[PDB]
């Protein structure tokens, strides 16, 4: 159903332990069909699991750590501090996102938007 | 101008500065004369320095910190995750939020919004 503001922490969670093991297949499928991905906040969103899939393919040798609590509401909607590690080009870098997400009443995303730009890279 | 992704980190670092030392007029002032909060977010809006300046009287003996970066991006939007230690009723609580800030072209909060729920309160 349209998940609880409890249900809205764990699925988030696990969103970020996902990521960290790099596991694409069951990202794309927490998904909606028809979902947006609007990352980073500010261009043009991407619609669909295959472009989304696209996206995630393409993005990760990552680790990604929850660095704050899960802030959810009671209306599918919840937000998140996270950092995530990489290593570019050789060196080796931190970027701080912010997500905010939106699920439906199958309580997969609808819709995520990441909150971040060079002031939260740290390389 | 609407402000850079460095401007807006600024400003939302100074809004938690105004709201732990309790100044009420200079919160209402960083505010767009019309501009709506969302706090929680999914209740309906307040709208107007008017209401707003309400709507924090009635809230603040109480101290916020940040507990991790603004997360800015380049379309005059921001995020960031903060604490909200109170005393409720004799007894002390803490209150974890996130906001989601909506700068204008004069550098004011067009639009707040709060991403909390009683899962983030620890009383």
């Amino acid at each position: 159903n349209l998940p609880t503001a409890q249900e809205v922490q764990g699925l988030m969670a696990r969103y970020i332990e996902l990521v960290d093991v790099g596991d694409i297949e069951a990202i794309v499928q927490m998904y909606a069909d028809d979902a947006t991905v609007e990352d980073p906040f500010g261009q043009p969103p991407i619609h669909g699991r295959e472009q989304i899939a696209a996206f995630y393919r393409q993005g990760l040798k990552v680790r990604a750590c929850l660095t704050g609590p899960v802030a959810a509401s009671h209306n599918g909607c919840g937000a998140m501090p996270f950092r995530v590690e990489m290593v570019w080009n050789g060196q080796p870098c931190a970027l701080d996102v912010i997500d905010v997400m939106r699920f439906d009443e199958h309580g997969r995303i609808q819709t995520m938007q990441a909150y971040w730009s060079e002031v939260n890279l740290s390389v």
